[PDB]
């Protein structure tokens, strides 16, 4: 058929109960994730096609970058708690990978300050149990899908996107197929 198990996607042998409809894992330390988000714009192209009543969820991972990697997971939890994901995603990617001016937790906080988040609000979120729970939630999600690498995307807790089985030629053909595959899976 057009979409095939083992080609554009694979199937989790242990489906995850109560998973987000569309779940992406990434790291701000991850060069392929920089390409995915900031060059290919995969998440944006995916959302542009999703059926309505279907939302996209994005979680950070700890396993790249040591202390700073975990700080970034905690900052992403802050972004989710404050609802400022779309304001910090680009400057966090650029601070870690382009400028490489993000080398400490304080450097992450500066990005939020500069994007208009008040300091007291950032600090209250950073230190909150609501954020500690959000960090745990991201970690648990990674365990549930038995995550092995990033970037990664899972649909309805059952299907895993397999970009290795898509076309690499035209970046845009690649991106369109990826996005088309997510849409197909969402209705499956």
């Amino acid at each position: 058929a057009q979409y095939e198990d083992g080609k554009q996607y694979t199937t989790l042998e242990k489906p995850v109960a109560g998973a987000p409809q569309v779940l992406e894992f990434f790291s701000f330390f991850c060069p392929h994730c920089y390409q995915f988000e900031e060059v290919l714009h995969i998440s944006d192209n995916v959302k542009k096609k999703l059926p309505e009543g279907v939302k996209m969820t994005k979680y950070h991972v700890n396993f790249m970058g040591g202390d700073l990697g975990k700080d970034l997971t905690q900052a992403w939890a802050v972004a989710m708690a404050l609802g400022v994901e779309d304001k910090v995603t680009v400057p966090l990617f650029e601070g870690v990978q382009k400028t490489q001016t993000i080398r400490s937790a304080s450097d992450i906080r500066d990005v939020f300050i500069n994007a208009g988040i008040k300091g007291e609000e950032y600090d209250a979120a950073w230190n909150s149990f609501v954020v500690k729970s959000l960090v745990a939630q991201q970690e648990k999600a990674a365990a549930d899908v038995q995550l092995r690498g990033v970037p990664a995307m899972f649909v309805n807790g059952k299907y895993q996107l397999n970009p290795q089985g898509m076309d690499t030629s035209n970046m845009d053909v690649f991106v369109q197929q990826y996005a088309d595959t997510v849409k197909y899976l969402s209705e499956k």
